[PDB]
């Protein structure tokens, strides 16, 4: 009997999910139970949180009795899964504790992989407590593209700030003072001013996750980590990243 | 009072202005008044001149009382300009002489970039006396294609002759001769036949300006500096190239 | 008179030649005849074996009265032939035994170039005889993605094994092993069950030839040398491959 088995309801998810977390980071548990895949790991530079959780309703079939940890090294995984359409039957099986996933592709074709296990000592991590001062949704593609033009402009830092009606997005580089605003496409869910600036290379490297979702959610706060939340059909990936001062 | 104020009636035209300018030169006054933006400068190497004209015609609104010169790191204002869309309405504004050249998208968005300017310590040039012994003019795109096929398979020179019916490219590599043939999209002028060698990178780097105009028109001369010129709607550019002996 | 010329019926058949050949030869010998144009010569590594033959079908015009043969470096004629579109008239022609191929495209454009040909010292090759226990017929396309993926997963083999109804395709790289099966597209011509093993960079270059023809036909032995056949309307390129043990 298999430790774990999955099929997935569409492969997309899965390709998306490792694309969005290998952007922040390398090598993660993807802890296997039968309430789902779950990630709660910092991100490379010990600087970030990252939180994921795939339900169970993004799969056609679903087992997992006892709960698994799979040490997975995403460069290597996303190398296999690139090899893979859209199109296919994506199953994920573990027959015992051998150290190897297998990964399944079904089409007059099928693709079998067996992708060897990493070793992955790791402390758990725990979310931070939040009350947020403004809940800002905007088209995920549109907040990527600004986070792309503020790397190439811009320093270190991004800054954004939320008003009733508006947001203000801010950068200054070397030679330039870039500036974006926004005002309400965009939603702002609002209950006091807030601004606050952040490392743009988490920022930026976190909007990579747009292909998860068609809008990023943005929970700010003055002094606590802003949220950036990329919520899909039956699975949500959360960034965690504290203001900078 | 702002000492300049501008905008476009097209983004796109200032956009494809500055990459144009930017393969031959990288840093370049610019000469504002109430006739338009004016730029005047040889060439990265020294070798052949620049002649920029955009007119009042190209924009929705202009001031500029005074005239002002703007210096400005192409580099930097193209990374600028590539943030922006062709769909956007482009602004720009001179507030002092504090040394920062506001660009201004509008769009629910809004971007505001401030530029830092440069000092440009440039001798203003004039343009050669010319009588051309024919005019050519062709597709820019198809005569961009051929530059580009000439850089691959040619060494350092470029030849074009003009006779009443027909214009021939010439350059000769290290593995390969290379000829190619138009006969009158192409239309010639000619009053006496016409043959002159130039430097391949220029007229390459030149030809890169095909965005601003359908067609190309080269102004060519025996032994005085031909004239590759892309006029574009209330706009034209120009370039002057000494032949090679 | 000149010794050799050809005008093709299709441009984009010689351009895919030249591609698909220099994939895994440099330099080669084009024996022309009466008869057509012909390659044969071992792979840059001295590992395989290819033969092309372009037949004179192939062409509107086609003289060689007594046979020649250009050495002919594939990186300056690729060079050359990316410059011309599929739809160009393009002529070959040899005036005497002045060392260039002369290449022409015809438009209201021409372009005339002047290949410089060299002088290739090479023993001439003798296909290998074969009793193939298989042959499989399968989308080119399909087969190159297959390469392409596998040198990306996969080490320095790949397996190739045929049944009466399926194939089967194996590579082990450091951190993946990799099964990819087809069931009959694809066609089986199945005498005697067959698996070998195969150089991966042989294999995944010759595949690159795919662009000569919709499909690949992979004759198989056990013991004996792979073919990897390309054919196209009138005109074939076959690879030879010996299994490695």
């Amino acid at each position: 009997m298999c430790a774990f088995h999955a099929k997935f309801k569409e492969a997309a998810l899965f390709k998306r999910v490792v694309e969005s977390l290998k952007s922040t980071i390398d090598k993660t548990n993807f802890d296997c139970s039968d309430a789902g895949i779950a990630v709660q790991c910092m991100d490379n530079s010990h600087v970030s949180l990252v939180s994921l959780l795939i339900e169970t309703d993004a799969f056609d079939e679903f087992q997992c009795l006892k709960p698994i940890t799979l040490g997975i090294n995403l460069t290597h995984l996303s190398k296999i899964l690139k090899a893979l359409d859209n199109d296919c039957g994506l199953i994920l099986d573990v027959k015992k504790v051998d150290d190897a996933v297998l990964s399944i592709t079904s089409e007059n074709k099928t693709m079998k992989f067996g992708l060897n296990l990493v070793d992955i000592e790791a402390e758990s991590v725990e979310i931070p407590e939040l009350q947020s001062d403004a809940i800002i949704t905007l088209s995920s593609a549109e907040f990527l593209k600004i986070t792309k033009d503020f790397s190439a402009l811009g320093d270190d830092s991004i800054t954004i700030g939320c008003t009733k009606n508006e947001v203000t997005l801010t950068t200054k580089g070397a030679m330039c003072e870039t500036c974006m605003t926004l005002s309400a496409g965009l939603q702002i869910e609002h209950n006091k001013d807030v601004t606050a600036s952040f490392a743009l290379k988490q920022i930026s490297e976190f909007a990579k996750s747009a292909p998860l979702a068609d809008n990023v959610k943005l929970s700010l706060s003055g002094q606590a980590p802003l949220i950036m939340e990329f919520k899909g059909e039956a699975c949500v990936l959360k960034f965690y990243l504290a203001p900078k001062f």
